[PDB]
């Protein structure tokens, strides 16, 4: 049944609640992102009214075919009335068209739903600088101390000398990325601007790309593999079978083969900077797994919450366990005694 983390008391409304039935009562289905784990449930089939940002709105008509009629897209950062109750969609900086929601209820509360998000201090400047926030509900994937990771212009950076770099030395080498789900084009995408390359994918990703509002992407994606020397794959196949097996379809246009895997965290970066990252090598192929983050460290979440001061957290990741959800509970009230709300 659907969990509690996922309602908005005092309101007809649930938040990325699609795998659960007709949920009793509700009146408004709400999506932050197209990721399968929130959307999963939609379809073609569904008849109620779902609110979203534009970009998810169009990746909800084209990929799931999603009937235009039951779908709601709202310009971010705009005061809009949904069902009789005011909302602000807010930019979240997680995956393309993700978005948080601000609820003023009617009786004065004001609630934020993070959505899934990587905290940022230019957040502290949007339209959540204006009023209080009473109840957040907080994307805690990375909740711990151990969770560091760099910035990701630095990660980026590291990915565009490394790619240019080896193909500079080596003009026969072709650049793998993995990729799942939307999120991380910016890995792609820069490694391809500077090797003076369009990115090449299969027609169900040019697809997904084909959706996002992204300015000058005719210019950089392209369907056709022969004439791009960065080609984009699925996760599961960047490992070195996969990629021995890539390399023998290309027809010796190629000798060599650097993949990137854009992680969210491992272990690596407890011990090492990003500067001393190095790849697993096997024959003529390299794979290096870098950081590139589209969550919150656990630094850049508690400086936001001590900066927006709620009165009551309610997380909604890593809540199955007791030693998990006691742990978070623990570090949200050292944050509070810290701050001095
Ligand atoms: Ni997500």
């Amino acid at each position: 049944t659907c969990p509690f983390y996922k309602k908005i008391p005092g309101t007809g409304f649930t938040v990325d609640a699609f795998q659960y039935g007709v949920v009793e009562g509700c009146t408004a289905y709400f999506l932050t992102h197209f990721h399968s784990d929130h959307y999963a449930g939609l379809s073609k089939h569904f008849t109620f009214p779902v609110y979203c940002s534009e970009i998810t709105g169009n990746l909800l008509k084209n990929k799931l075919h999603v009937q235009e009629q039951y779908i709601h897209p709202l310009p971010l950062d705009t005061e809009c009335i949904v069902n009789g109750v005011k909302v602000v969609l807010l930019d979240a900086n997680h995956c393309p068209g993700a978005v948080m929601i601000l609820f003023y209820l009617p009786n004065g509360t004001v609630i934020l739903h993070t959505g899934d998000f990587r905290a940022d201090p230019s957040m502290e400047r949007s339209l959540l600088a204006d009023q209080k926030v009473h109840m957040l509900y907080l994307d805690t994937t990375y909740c711990s101390p151990e969770y560091t990771f760099p910035s990701q212009q630095e990660v980026i950076r590291f990915a565009i000398n490394t790619a240019f770099e080896a193909v500079t030395l080596n003009p026969h080498a072709l650049v793998v990325c993995g990729t799942y789900s939307i999120g991380k084009e910016k890995v792609f995408l820069a490694i391809a601007d500077v090797l003076g390359s369009k990115v090449g994918m299969s027609q169900e990703k040019y697809k997904t790309l084909q959706c996002l509002n992204i300015p000058e992407i005719n210019s950089l994606i392209t369907t056709d593999m022969c004439s791009s020397l960065v080609h984009l794959l699925p996760m599961m196949q960047i490992n070195f079978k996969g990629l021995q097996s890539h390399l023998k379809k290309c027809g010796g246009k190629y000798n060599q083969i650097l993949a990137f895997r854009p992680t969210g965290w491992t272990h690596s970066n407890k011990f090492t900077r990003i500067a001393d990252v190095i790849p697993q090598t096997k024959g003529n192929i390299s794979i290096y797994g870098i950081p590139y983050s589209e969550h919150s460290s656990y630094l850049e979440m508690k400086r936001f919450v001590q900066w927006l001061k709620p009165q009551k957290i309610i997380p909604t990741v890593n809540v199955g366990t007791w030693k998990s959800r006691s742990t978070m509970e623990k570090y949200f009230r050292e944050w509070k005694l810290e701050a001095g709300y």
